[PDB]
């Protein structure tokens, strides 16, 4: 799994995106539309810095852009953390949001909305996987693996009055 990087800059600062032939492996926040740092394969990094430019400056266009394989640990065994990731990359869109609560229920446990909290946080793909649009009951934003204002902002960037 020789792991290869290449960094995007963005609205958000600067993403430092990971992964192997395999799959992506991570996207990470190191705090005008931009190029990758480094270009080239493999594959599912050249996928995930087109999917992500198109997020950022391209939104109309997001369900166009293949989904890259994902081969980070989280995703190569069975958990209900890794249920719940697949649940809400699966089903929830652009401009759509969830509850813990629903998210827990789609998970298929309707009382594990703390696990399902916890389980946001060990989401090692942001923005790709939406853990931004699980949010609190109460129409509250909730809290956030990157921060409130990285959260609010992309809520705002998909509609929300925020
Ligand atoms: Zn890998």
């Amino acid at each position: 799994c020789e792991m290869k990087r290449t960094t995007l800059d963005s609205p958000l600062g600067k993403l430092e995106l990971s992964g192997c032939e395999q799959g992506l492996h991570e996207i990470k926040l190191l705090g005008v539309p931009a190029p990758a740092a480094v270009l080239g394969g493999p594959e599912p990094l050249m996928q995930c810095t087109a999917w992500l430019n198109a997020y950022f400056h391209q939104p109309e266009a997001i369900e166009e852009f293949p989904v890259p394989a994902l081969h980070h640990p989280v995703f190569q065994q069975e958990s209900f953390t890794r249920q719940v990731l697949w649940k809400l990359l699966k089903v929830v869109k652009f401009g759509e949001v969830i509850s813990y609560q629903q998210l827990a229920a789609l998970a298929g446990n309707p009382k594990a909305a703390r696990a399902v909290g916890g389980a946001m946080r060990g989401n090692p793909v942001p923005i790709l996987i939406p853990c931004h649009r699980v949010v609190c009951s109460s129409g509250a934003v909730g809290n956030y693996s990157g921060g409130l204002a990285v959260k609010e902002w992309l809520l705002a960037h998909e509609g929300h009055r925020l």
